[PDB]
DNA sequence: CTATGTAAACAAC
DNA sequence: GTTGTTTACATAG
């Protein structure tokens, strides 16, 4: 990583799509094949644990939720929310066990 | 303390 | 196995 986060990352690729929906599939396709960094997926495919870091970065902050279709299957977007407005502290972690 | 990055133990598939 | 969560620890600043 140059400059940025995994967290800016994903909201990047979900950023410029067609339309703004993007899949961890289609997400794991952006990282593969832009930016040099990522190489996993590509004409090969996967490297170890980025693969389980976007997942927990997308689950856990404020910018990405998640929408699946009512229906039989899996369509399962992840979109952005909340930019009008902006305040809203996230539990940083650790209270406890 | 805070944000980032990881590794991994898991509820549902 | 895949997807989604959520503990937990590791730093760097």
């Amino acid at each position: 990583m140059g400059n940025l986060s995994y967290a800016d990352l994903i909201t990047r690729a979900i950023e410029s799509s067609p339309d703004k929906r993007l899949t961890l599939s289609q997400i794991y396709e952006w990282m593969v094949r832009c930016v040099p960094y990522f190489k996993d997926k590509g004409d090969s495919n996967s490297s170890a644990g980025w693969k389980n870091s976007i997942r927990h970065n997308l689950s856990l902050h404020s910018r990405f939720m998640r929408v699946q279709n009512e229906g039989t299957g899996k369509s399962s977007w992840w979109i952005i929310n909340p930019d009008g407005g902006k305040s809203g502290k996230a539990p940083r972690r650790r209270a406890v066990s």
